[PDB]
């Protein structure tokens, strides 16, 4: 409880960047494919998913708002280990309405729960959470859209 944590320092430095590793859980090649898929995505689409792997407190906080233009086609996934379900999704108004809520806690629970955290390591699980945002966002709207998760069977 700090009053929201506010932190422009932990922003990276140049260009905006959809992936800010905070906690180093990810690899420089690891994030290049994260942000190729994420890159993919938007243009196909409108939705942005952006990628924020942290331990709280050291995060920035409320500083992404300006930096990523939080908003209704926004979701931010926060990878962070001290907080509840460890993957926490973030999901603006204009991806709720395409998006059965169902699924954010089914990939949560598929990708986040702490074994599978613990026994694939953190990198597994952020790219499998964002491959199966990927794949749910482009999914043809009807009563059945993102039922199932990626990997589910593939
Ligand atoms: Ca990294």
């Amino acid at each position: 409880r700090p009053e929201g944590v506010n932190r422009p320092n932990l922003l990276p430095k140049g260009e905006v960047t959809s992936v800010i590793d905070v906690a180093g859980f990810l690899t420089p090649s690891e994030e290049k494919r994260i942000i190729t898929e994420v890159s993919d995505l938007e243009k196909d689409t409108g939705f942005k998913l952006r990628v924020l792997a942290q331990n709280y407190p050291e995060t920035p906080g409320l500083a992404i708002r300006e930096y990523w233009g939080v908003d209704d086609n926004t979701v931010v996934f926060v990878a962070d280990p001290t907080f509840g379900d460890i993957l926490n999704f973030n999901v603006g108004a204009g991806i709720d309405l395409e998006v059965p809520r169902s699924f954010w806690g089914r990939l949560a629970g598929k990708y986040g729960n702490k074994f599978y955290w613990q026994e694939n390591g953190e990198a597994a699980s952020i790219l499998n959470a964002v491959s199966a945002i990927d794949t749910c966002l482009r999914e043809e709207p009807g009563r059945f859209k993102c039922s199932t998760v990626q990997g589910d069977f593939g």
